[PDB]
């Protein structure tokens, strides 16, 4: 624990680290509470230790823009390593430096405006499965688990948009990794993975069994026809990454939104009127009608403020720099506390209140893009942003065109956040559903 | 690799060990071929190294009886450790010394003659599910996968006999452990288990959800009313052990038997006649009618000779001894090569031929019980022997009372054994089924 002297030397403040553990015992309220409390206790900049790993928090918009954008390629190219990963080191969200630049370049036209447009008339089928599955679980007095039917929809979107598989989807130790990150090399030589070898072996062969537009796999197969050419396993590993995000992020966010709509009935009505004015007669939403719904966008934007599911953004400082008058020595992890900045009263009036009008064009400009960052920023931001927003908005239009949402006896009010690792709710979201 | 001098010193012969790996590269033909070849090359006694771990093979019946029986409690009490195990160190097949003696004593009356008898009229229901599931997959030209419908039956026997759950069941790195057994302590502090924490968490709570004769769980719950008293988690971990054996061993053996019957049509007819003489009119088999069928027993006995699914028996020598005129120093693993002894021509004429008459009472006596040992011997033998035999025999009577079994184009003839770890076949067993 010789490394625990770094921040005292640099004159950067923070909580005093315990030997070996660093500051990790403070994760007992979750990343988010620790960050918020640190943000209060110390200010625009502070430091702590994940084990022996020094981590510097920054909250200055300029500094954040310097890290996330200005010096991305040169200094702050990669994220904190987190093995053992195996054959998935070749996945874009994990790869680094030159190998990452290769994959970012190769996989970016997958997510264009125009390819997303080709995906709309296809994403459109499973909202109608989603509604008919909601019909059954609503025609009778029986509260619904959103993450069940949102996940089943998110999955149906994934299998389709990623492989063409059109299915009706009714058919804990990481802590030791920070105290023992020296044990990651060890688990790598033991073939131990954070997956099982079965889910991936399922797909390693499944990919070659189809077989053989517009799913991500074809899009990537087409790109194998500046840099080199995507290889076969490299493509399987990207599939797995895409499947993670589009299933768990999409449906989890969709649950925070139905919760907010159900606990704020005015905002639900105001939005149901908009959907009916743009799409009268319950007209099927399209790419452009979706981008036309402003209140819908404000709802989505404000929900991501309260529940930024990344919570933090992170870049490893790959060599001594002096960003914005501050020396940052190589190997430090630079961290942006999204959740805490999103709930910072120095930028957001009533920051725990769910107030979509913050994102009205009347007020959307008093909002610093390096304070509100649910999808990252600069060259390593969420490659899947536009798809994610489109994917979700398509769900809400078709669901709010048919149903209204009420709190139950079991509805957790107020929603506790996962005190643990990922930004989920404690009890699952359950509401009453009713048909218009 | 200072430990690799042990067998040269003791003047005990064997294959020369490579540094660090020991003799493990020889597992490329599988345990069995290495043992058979060692048995030939060197004789009644030889030695090798799993990494730095010295292992002594013995094939003398007296010596085997000394290890397995005479000096079991005193010297040869436990098996080779094989973590990481977690909360399952408390499972009988894994526990050692005093803790094992406690569990062997507490769990033995579960498997009496009389408790097995109470299980017959209950095991009897799922042979009739097995037959009706075989009916559908046979009424039309379509070969059957035995391990599918034998496993589904073995499972239905398990869930019932172990928890009362009556369900119709149509509803790779270990190598590093021997070169790196020093890494087992490491994986233990990382909570890494050979299970997932989900299968067991499934059961840790499931056990307490029922709720609350004659299943194993009740039998064990009753025994919590010389030694101490079985605890709550100790009981969950025994459930998991029982479920392993009774599912995978039972159905795998049942596949070697249907294979032998289908590839030896006389023995299939001779057995079908016996079942019909003891149980005319397809009378439902009972505990006693099953113990009456001698040819059936001979079939089972001979199949376990060709496919002893343990392959080896193993005991750790817990202190210097001199069994049968031979010094054995503490820490050596003593190993009995079942598979190789079962296929040794010095005891078995035509040992690769499937000849049940070796177990006719006319000849069953020319058979040394420390050469043929499919269930172990002495105080640590298979606690589940009588249940296993009963369980399987019940399946064959009801299945051979209705169906006959023929080889297909895809039937692997001759059966290759799993060249890898466990004693399974290479391609799965598939046969034609037909209704009498
Ligand atoms: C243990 C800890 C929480 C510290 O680490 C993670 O367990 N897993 C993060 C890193 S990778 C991935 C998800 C994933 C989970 C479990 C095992 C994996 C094994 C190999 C590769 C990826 C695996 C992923 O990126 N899926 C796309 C995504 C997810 C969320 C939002 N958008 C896109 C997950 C993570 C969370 C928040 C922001 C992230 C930004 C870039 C990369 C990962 C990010
Ligand atoms: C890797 C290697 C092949 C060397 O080790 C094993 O992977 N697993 C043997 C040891 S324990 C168990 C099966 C089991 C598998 C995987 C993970 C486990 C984790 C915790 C506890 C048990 C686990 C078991 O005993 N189930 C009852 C049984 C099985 C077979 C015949 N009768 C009874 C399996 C084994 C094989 C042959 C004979 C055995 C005798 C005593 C104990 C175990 C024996
Ligand atoms: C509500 C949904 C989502 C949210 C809120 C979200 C947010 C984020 C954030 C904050 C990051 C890190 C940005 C940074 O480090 O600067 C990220 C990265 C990433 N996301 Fe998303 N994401 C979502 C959905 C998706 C989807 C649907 C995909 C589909 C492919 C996806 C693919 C990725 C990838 C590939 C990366 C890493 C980019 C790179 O390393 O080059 N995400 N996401
Ligand atoms: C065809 C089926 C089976 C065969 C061939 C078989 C064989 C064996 C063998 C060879 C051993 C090691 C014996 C020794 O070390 O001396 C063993 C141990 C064991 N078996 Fe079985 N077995 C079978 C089924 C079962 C079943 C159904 C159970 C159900 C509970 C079971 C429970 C156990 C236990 C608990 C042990 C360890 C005994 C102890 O350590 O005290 N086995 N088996």
């Amino acid at each position: 624990t010789h490394s625990h002297g770094l921040f005292k030397k640099l004159g950067i403040p923070g909580p005093t680290p315990l030997p070996f553990l660093g500051n990790i015992l403070s994760y007992h309220k979750g990343f988010c509470m620790f960050d918020m409390e640190c943000h209060k206790k110390y200010g625009k900049v502070w430091g702590f230790y994940d084990g022996q790993q020094p981590v510097l928090a920054i909250t200055d918009p300029d500094m954040i823009k310097t890290v996330l954008v200005k010096e991305c390629y040169s200094v702050f190219t990669n994220r904190r390593p987190f093995g053992p990963v195996g054959f998935m080191k070749s996945a874009i969200s994990i790869a680094e430096d030159e190998e990452w630049k290769r994959l970012r370049s190769l996989l970016s036209p997958t997510f264009t405006s125009g390819k997303l447009k080709e995906m709309v008339p296809i994403i459109a089928q499973y909202g109608d499965v989603l509604v008919r599955n909601l019909r059954r679980e609503a025609e009778t007095g029986k509260p619904v688990t959103l993450k069940d039917v949102f996940g089943a929809y998110s999955m149906d979107v994934i299998t389709s948009t990623s492989f063409g598989v059109n299915i009706d989807s009714l058919n804990p130790f990481f802590l030791s990794i920070t105290v023992f990150p020296f044990l990651i090399p060890i688990l790598e030589v033991l073939n131990i993975c954070v997956f099982p070898r079965e889910v991936t072996n399922f797909l390693r062969k499944s990919v070659k069994r189809m077989k053989e537009r517009v799913d991500f796999l074809q899009l990537m197969i087409d790109s194998q026809n500046s840099h080199k050419a995507l290889s076969d396993l490299e493509l399987v590993a990207q599939s797995i990454i895409f499947i993670f995000a589009g299933y768990e992020t999409t449906s989890s966010v969709l649950s925070f939104i139905m919760y907010e709509l159900a606990t704020h009935p005015d905002v639900q009505q105001k939005l149901q009127e908009e959907i009916d004015a743009v799409l009268p007669n319950k007209a099927p939403p399209t790419y452009d009608t979706v981008l036309q719904m402003e209140y819908l966008d404000m709802v989505v934007n404000e929900t991501l403020r309260l529940f930024p599911i990344a919570m933090r953004l992170e870049r490893v400082c790959k060599k001594d720099v002096e960003i914005n008058g501050m020396f940052i020595p190589k190997g430090v992890v630079v961290m942006i506390p999204s959740y805490a900045l999103h709930r910072d009263p120095k930028y957001w009036t009533e920051p725990e209140k769910f107030l979509p009008e913050r994102f009205s064009k009347k007020n959307k400009d008093n909002i610093d893009p390096y304070i509100y960052t649910p999808f990252g920023s600069g060259p390593r931001n969420c490659i899947g942003m536009r798809f994610a927003l489109m994917n979700m908005k398509l769900a809400l239009i078709r669901v709010l065109q048919n149903f209204s949402f009420k709190p139950c006896k079991e509805t957790q009010i107020p929603l506790k956040l996962s005190l643990g690792g990922l930004l989920q709710p404690e009890k699952p979201v359950v509401l009453k559903v009713e048909s218009r």
